[PDB]
């Protein structure tokens, strides 16, 4: 808990990620991935080159968000979602107009919980897609009534094995589970300082794939896919290094995924 | 002779060469025991208005998935050496060296076939850096991590997955790769349906759960770094394969169990961590 | 529950003579197969008309046999306690526990239509208060912790996951409680499943598993083995008789030759709920 | 190790209602006994030879548990080799192999067991086949799986379970037997019993559960084949034993134990998977 | 229900030894532990008085009074909102303590109804008895919701039942970042195996010892990281050694100075956190 | 393998360090414990006295260190897991007179420690090598008692306790200071993960500790929190010029109690 509220008492609390959500209203709070678009793009003597950099980067931030949605496998309108860490909405905005399911959000923090809901109102969708102040690692749905659920870079916040036991818990038996996350890679044998910066940088802890596999099979989660964006994440972040929207963190990422010390995964589970 | 399974087994892979296995390596040399991935180019092969050509067909895709295989161990220097649990006849040992220039130690328990891949290595004048012998891929004497790569290319079905997998996890190299092409039932249908059992039934063998797959690798320091489902990728494999003549009766059974999703082609390649 | 699906339509139907004839002269109907010698003398000569009516009968006692058999290592149990039957079948096994305890009988399968029959025939004995069969997935039944005195898996453990149904077993069952099971499981000591084996999973569209997958997951889910018996020889008898009977289903000889090679054998396993 | 040098002071220390036992056959034995009580040729207490008489009848039915325990150790030709952890003076040695014609290995903590062992092995003369020898039983010499059958005759108390079945398991030849008879607390009664904790103060040894030694079992490769209750067997030597004067004063602690069942004597065939 | 218990339960419904009361009633609590800490033999004058005795019996009860203290010490912040529990609270001796100290609810759970009335009466009387209260209830299944505990804690009760198990069950009571502790006597796993003198222990009070190991890994398995773990060995020899020469004497004085002595045997506290 | 690359680069490649092994002689890599000669220190050769007495706290833990190896004579042989320059490997030897051997990656470490050991002349007793302690050269259960004084940061702590309960004769003994984060807490605060980029490491929770130790049959005989006796250490060190830039990080996670130091002793059963 002391640690939850350093994670409650931050997230309360940049350009980088509004302007982007400005363009759609979809406010998203990760990373993108993808081919960039030089054709879209123009070059850096235009009149409107930085307007066009973040549409840029917010299709990408999109992308992956569409990619993970595309992991959930069949869901109809009837079951429920469940958005461990939703940030401002985003993904779970996307998730219901794609599906037109429940899609039930849980966040540490109020102030991004009623961003969600306000939206939420805006597209009238209140009454399917809701955000709530929860933790994650404790959250109020009942044992097997979430058809799919998934964590969109908000696990190295968490107990690996206190997190997927409970999405195991409420999760249908046979239900599909996802997540795109940033792990170091247990091949290059420890957490290299640039993992290491990321996490002091966020203030969170970052976990290996061995961990994320491990704890998996260890709550009843079978990996049905298992895919490193590491390369299709590269051009997002090389771009975002040359903007202006830069936070200071983008050297860390960029090196990291060089040298192979930490990775960009996809993992997508079966509730057996 | 480890046990009385593996002996029959072993006596199956020693007195079993069909011609759906041999007319195929021909073609090239490389004689493959497995199924193939990709589509199928009807194109250059022609209505069965023709057989020459449907051969040469499959043993593409055969050929193609061993390829896809290799692309999985990582990089690959002359000086590593790599292991082949249950290699058949060297088909993928060839192609293995061909592509990477090292040694590649192969294990069956068909005396058979090890002579077959040693007779075929000497031919391309490679016996010295390929090389198969009769040995069970439980038990081999390879020593602790001086392997760069191994893997097992439809041959974990005769064995125990935690056993197996400890035995790579051993004579593995820490940061080595390990890879594995099979067919597994899907544990999100429940248990084994009749066309799973009857591929058992069939090949005399013992086909596992993804679960199992999974979970066994966890238990020895085994990391997935890539997880992909080929089942769309074999299908067509198999469909033209059922209208050919080298049929042998289990295709119906691989088709439909693909279908209806009770059965599964997927590759799965981990670290030695 | 795909595969379950698949299960309950096999045995909605099936209405195989081998089952229902010898359930006939009883109105025990069994789902499994037999132990113990074979009383040659009521048997006979093969060259009677009757011959094929006594050979039922035989088959029949066998199967009452072994069921009964099974009762005996469920240890004490009093009118006040209540009993599961996972995979009861038609409830042959229910009612034969019961007329012997007079407690509760819970009975579960997959089958609309054995459940049915259970309870239908279970009316007929008077005994429908006590004795009930229901459609349920035995993985996941609706009694409540620790309140069955005693429960059991008679042939009906090849069709679900061992840890995943001995956890349940282990959830309801009371401590200090019984736990019996009767069942075919390839032995480790030949190493993998042979054919035979295969070819009986292929025939019922099962899934057979290893004595040692039956001890791991036992131990996994606390439950420790008071009674561990091999039943190879005493079945034996049983099928040789069946094989040369006309009620033959053409998997005698699977079992017949895996019990010899012995790769595959018929165990008794009864534990305590710690 | 501290306490295993003080259960040798205890070994290297001649009870009558031992030596006296097996000096009438030559087979000193260190268990206890089962089977029914043969009264018509016991004797009558009315007589003087009585209590030669019950000393012979007591013998009978060690050496018929150590006979029934054999008779688990499955099929085992001359060329095979067993062993016997915690062997004792050798009773069950000789009788395996007079039985089997194959070499015995025993190992023991007492060196004067050993010798009295190797003694009475050169007068019957099979001493170069069975041989006892000083060592503990959890780090034996023996190379891995090159034993046929071991077991442990009323031993395992004295050691920890996991680990001792972990030795079994390695020397121990895949496909192997192991068979051990023994008296464990029932965890169906819940914890060790006063009755129970007097018969460890009393051999200054270590009692188990029946749940340790199962879940020991299946952590070491070591499925059990045969799990059979023994102590209606073993109640009758007891009670007849009481009576006599051989008694050490432990009797009472097994009777009560054995009748409201919070202690059972137990015979474990397993094979090594 | 359970054959063991259902001793202890009737063990325990008998007590009764002065070697407890006669301490107890110096000072009004009630403890069924040992103690720890040096003997002030100054206080123990002139061996040849009717008094003697009188001073032993509260240098005795000193030290076990001491112990119960001690033990406290460790369970860390907890204000009068908490809940603690005391698995096999004995007579209450250490729960008025801890109350009195903390002013929390102070549940006590023991096998022998005998032990819990006696520690409601006594809580009565120092009228308490709507913050401290005793229950016969086994130690393994408890009415606590989960997590809703602040802390608990076995003073020498572990030896009566299965480590796993109850660990398992404090670590479902107890809240997230609760702590938990536990003073009690294990045979040290360096020695190889429990020795005669600690079997002669468990055939006397008819319990079941357990080794530092067993100890460790049970919480290891039910998300309980040790914060302390002190061997009170050296604190505990002489209040033995001095009710060895007393007339309380209950004939197991032996058997627990030799053990400690060779090291076969350990006197240790262990404060672990709810992870 | 590619990680110990960067670690052993680390070390290969500080003044607050070398300069006060320049006093004893001893060449400690870690911290102090035990409160401060506060009076006879100072208020013109002050920071002379500085590092002197922050050298004191340093050699002070790691002869309290030693005393939890428990009775060890000459005959014996100790590990020293991540040795470093081979501070605590000299005063070990020195007090027991017997073999001590320490296992680095750093190359340079290596040579330092066994330079200065044969300045000693107890090079033939105390000898280090370069060497991954996960993978250690030494022979089952020959080792009478080994330890790691703050180096189980950089390595994985099942696979590191499992190759000490290997070498480590049975009933030997295993000591270890080290800093881990507060499982009571919740997870690595950002203090402790700036300590982890700072050092280029990887602090691990107590839970960790137990529990890895508890899978490689190793009972703890001692737990001890030391937070309380090295927060005088830092917060002195705070006001010297030695200062490295990770004095805060320390000193507020030991405040908020977030990150501790601890002690354990546990035996090889
Ligand atoms: N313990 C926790 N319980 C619930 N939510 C948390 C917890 N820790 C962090 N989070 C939230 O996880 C989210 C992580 C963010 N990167 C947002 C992820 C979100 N899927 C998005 O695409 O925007 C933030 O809202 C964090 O506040
Ligand atoms: N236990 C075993 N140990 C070693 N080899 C085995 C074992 N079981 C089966 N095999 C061999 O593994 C191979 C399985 C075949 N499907 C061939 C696979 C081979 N990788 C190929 O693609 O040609 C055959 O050579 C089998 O004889
Ligand atoms: N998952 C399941 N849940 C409930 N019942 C099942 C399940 N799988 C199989 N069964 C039933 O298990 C029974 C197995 C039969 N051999 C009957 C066994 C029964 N004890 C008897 O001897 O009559 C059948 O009724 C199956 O339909
Ligand atoms: N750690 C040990 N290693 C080897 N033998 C032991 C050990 N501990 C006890 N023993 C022996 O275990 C034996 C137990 C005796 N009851 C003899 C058993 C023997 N199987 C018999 O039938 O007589 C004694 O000879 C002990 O010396
Ligand atoms: N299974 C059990 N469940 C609950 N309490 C038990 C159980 N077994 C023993 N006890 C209690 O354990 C207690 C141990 C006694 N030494 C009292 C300890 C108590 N902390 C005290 O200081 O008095 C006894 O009061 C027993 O009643
Ligand atoms: N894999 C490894 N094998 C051996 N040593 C290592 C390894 N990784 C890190 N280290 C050592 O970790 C040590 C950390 C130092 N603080 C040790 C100081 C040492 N305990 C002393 O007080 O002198 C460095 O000296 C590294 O040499
Ligand atoms: C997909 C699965 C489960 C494969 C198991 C391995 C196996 C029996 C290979 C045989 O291939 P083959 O090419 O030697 O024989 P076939 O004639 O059938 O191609
Ligand atoms: C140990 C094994 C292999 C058990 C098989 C369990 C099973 C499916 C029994 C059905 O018997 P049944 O009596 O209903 O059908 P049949 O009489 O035709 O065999
Ligand atoms: C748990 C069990 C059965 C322990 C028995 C230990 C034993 C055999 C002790 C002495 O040998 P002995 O039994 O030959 O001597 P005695 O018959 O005089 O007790
Ligand atoms: C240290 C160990 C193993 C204790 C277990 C036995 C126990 C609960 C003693 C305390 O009770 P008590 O104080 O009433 O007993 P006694 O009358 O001997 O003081
Ligand atoms: C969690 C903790 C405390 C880990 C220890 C990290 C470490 C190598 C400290 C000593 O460094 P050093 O002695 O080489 O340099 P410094 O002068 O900073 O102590
Ligand atoms: C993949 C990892 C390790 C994520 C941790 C940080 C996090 C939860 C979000 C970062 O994107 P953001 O959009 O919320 O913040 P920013 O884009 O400004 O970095
Ligand atoms: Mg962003
Ligand atoms: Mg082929
Ligand atoms: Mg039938
Ligand atoms: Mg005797
Ligand atoms: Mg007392
Ligand atoms: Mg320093």
């Amino acid at each position: 808990t002391p640690y939850q509220e350093d994670i409650a008492r931050y997230w309360n609390n940049r350009p980088v990620n509004l302007r982007l959500g400005d363009v759609d209203g979809l406010y998203h709070h990760h990373y993108g991935i993808g081919a960039v678009d030089h054709a879209a793009l123009g070059d850096p003597g235009d009149g409107g080159y930085e307007a066009r950099l973040i549409a840029e980067l917010h299709r990408l931030e999109s992308a992956q968000a569409e990619f993970l949605l595309d992991h959930l496998g069949p869901v109809g309108p009837g079951d429920t979602l469940v958005d461990a860490g939703c940030g401002r909405g985003g993904s779970m905005v996307m998730a219901h107009q794609r599906f037109g399911c429940k899609v039930e959000g849980v966040t540490l923090s109020a102030a991004q919980a009623e961003f969600g809901n306000r939206r939420a109102r805006e597209l009238g969708i209140d009454d399917h897609v809701r955000s709530r102040v929860c933790n994650m690692l404790d959250t109020p749905f009942e044992k097997g009534t979430v058809a799919a659920s998934w964590n969109n870079e908000s696990s190295m916040y968490v107990d690996l094995h206190d997190v997927f036991a409970e999405h195991s818990r409420f999760l249908r038996v046979g239900g599909r589970y996802v997540t795109v996350t940033g792990c170091w890679n247990p091949r290059y044998g420890q957490p290299s300082k640039w993992v290491s910066q990321i996490n002091a940088h966020f203030e969170c802890n970052i976990h290996s794939r061995r961990e994320y596999l491990r704890a998996m099979a260890d709550n009843r989660l079978v990996p049905q896919t298992v895919v490193d964006l590491t390369p299709e994440t590269l051009p997002y972040w090389e771009l975002r290094a040359t903007s202006s929207l830069v936070t200071g963190i983008e050297e860390a990422f960029i090196e990291s995924y060089r040298d192979g010390s930490f990775q960009y995964v996809l993992i997508a589970a079966d509730r057996v």
